[PDB]
């Protein structure tokens, strides 16, 4: 039967077309991943946008899951191909390939402003800087114990967030800085109109996982197909092909 | 009931304690030891740890061996260890998510003329070569890369990374060993300083905490895995037994 794959669109992993029918709509990272897991595994599938437009998080109130952890958790989904970072509270509800692409936080600032690294921005307020509202970045940045970064934190709770990617880079360069991942960072540093870039080293280490919901059939198959790629260097051609093949600066 | 760790001998990972006295897991001192108190103290488990009968990592008379073997063939429950995740292991046991990152690399006597694997690969001289059961040489047997089925088809193996490392010490820089950049870096700062890591890694993989597949425990192991990476128990240790012990 057809797996219904939840994803959502963020360049260049997913991105968009109104002539188009199918998982046709899209091109991407994530797509050319979809389609190359889907040959080595043998199903068909169906590319969909997560609904809600989130990654994923936990609503401390009502405990329920939102985006494409949420669509894997209460079977709207059977398998999530997407930059979602393997996070421990995620772990904790759905299982997760092994990593298929490394990444950190990390700064995005307007080319000119004078930020040098986190601890530059946490010990000055001229400059405003948030997260995502729903994302591993937030989390790490809510549940840090380092001084720097509980007092990022302290600010970033009271003070700037933003609902997608697009509007955190719209921010910057209408400012602000904006704190998001490298991949989508470095990404970003080579596209029009060139006035972003990224600054400071990456503040941690972790990597986007294919997601099942717990104790799903398809966990080996995805596990042993991340495996292949990566062996068989498909994993690296594809970064080449999205991320410095089309490097506009 | 007590949990079966099985694991390998292999500093800093896993080293005999300055042991003889001793009785137990606390006959061991390494990275993976204290790795393996913190999994069981967030899992809950008690556990007993045991060096690999054949003293191997694991490869395929289509019969595994090492630490690969005793979890197939239920002669452990668990192994923590310096193990490579790979997809032919992957095809016969379960992985954690990896707890450390890590390249093969180069390891050559101070002084020999050698900056890359190519130039490994375009000359006689100086001989080379890897740990004969494990996943680097898997890697250069199953490469598809011209420079490393040359190098493979050259390829001189030695039966521990200490016999790999004695072998560049005492061979006068006639002989380069493969081995990982983690163990590599390592031995960069341990007396007698006479070996140094050349060129870039020539891929980037993986340790991981393996459990014979569908075991109950991988998951357990898998969260406490990502919990202690995410409280930076990982850097830490890393900290504690390669760089608070660097010799040079
Ligand atoms: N990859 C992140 C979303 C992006 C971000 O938070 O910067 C996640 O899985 O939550
Ligand atoms: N870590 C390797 C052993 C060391 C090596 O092959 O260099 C393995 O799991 O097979
Ligand atoms: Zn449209
Ligand atoms: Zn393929
Ligand atoms: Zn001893
Ligand atoms: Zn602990």
């Amino acid at each position: 039967k057809t797996v219904v794959v939840t994803t959502i669109l963020e360049s260049p992993y997913v991105m968009m077309h109104e002539m188009l029918e199918g998982n046709e709509r899209y091109e991407g990272y994530c797509v050319d991943l979809a389609a190359e897991i889907a040959k080595h595994c043998g199903f068909k599938y169906k590319l969909t946008i997560v609904g809600d437009g989130k990654y994923g998080a936990r609503d401390a109130d009502t405990k329920i899951w939102n985006g494409m952890v949420g669509e894997l958790v209460y079977g709207k989904a059977d398998i999530a191909i997407a930059p979602l970072t393997i996070t421990l509270v995620r772990e904790e509800v759905i299982d997760f390939s092994k990593p298929f692409m490394s990444l950190g936080i990390s700064i995005m600032i307007k080319k000119g402003t004078p930020i040098e690294s986190a601890e530059d921005l946490s010990k000055q307020t001229e400059i405003a800087y948030g997260t995502l509202d729903s994302g591993s970045t937030k989390e790490f940045f809510r549940r840090s114990k380092i001084a720097v970064f509980d007092k990022m934190w302290t600010y970033m709770r009271s003070a700037v967030f933003v609902r997608t990617t697009a509007e955190g880079v719209a921010r910057v360069r209408k400012s602000y800085a904006y704190l998001l991942e490298s991949t989508m960072n470095e990404y970003i540093e080579q596209r029009k109109p060139c006035d972003t870039m990224k600054v400071g080293g990456n503040l941690d280490s972790k990597g986007y996982g294919i997601a099942t919901p717990m104790g799903s059939s398809l966990g080996k198959p995805v596990n042993l197909a991340v495996l292949k790629l990566s062996e068989q260097g498909v994993l690296d051609k594809l970064k080449n092909k999205w991320w410095y093949d089309k490097g506009e600066c």
